[PDB]
């Protein structure tokens, strides 16, 4: 599915990205929108093998397993196919853990070079 980004932000929410580790809300709604323009079924292969998954673009080399990327770690302890669902728990509970691992939201290249320095609240006004 393609989220609003209202519609996104009430289900973030409800699943406890506000202001965790330290990210307000509308961090996470403009990474999505930047990474997966909103849809849960976004995919985007890179040069390592690896792919990026879903609503939040989680890497296969680090985070979740999908059978294909040489190195894989699976630190998120998830195949990546769940990642492909319209509910964005998996999704979530990834995010989570890659945002406790020491590098914040810098993981997500889209959040790094689109949504950090900006005034990321507007991502959630009006909702
Ligand atoms: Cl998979």
């Amino acid at each position: 599915k393609v989220f609003g980004r209202c519609e996104l932000a009430a289900a973030m929410k409800r699943h406890g990205l506000d202001n965790y580790r330290g990210y307000s809300l509308g961090n996470w709604v403009c990474a999505a929108k930047f990474e997966s323009n909103f849809n849960t079924q976004a995919t985007n292969r890179n040069t390592d093998g690896s792919t990026d998954y879903g609503i939040l673009q989680i890497n296969s080399r680090w985070w979740c397993n999908d059978g294909r990327t040489p190195g894989s770690r699976n630190l998120c302890n998830i195949p990546c196919s769940a990642l492909l669902s319209s509910d964005i728990t998996a999704s979530v509970n990834c995010a989570k853990k890659i945002v406790s691992d020491g590098n914040g939201m810098n993981a997500w290249v889209a959040w790094r070079n689109r949504c950090k320095g900006t005034d990321v609240q507007a991502w959630i006004r009006g909702c």
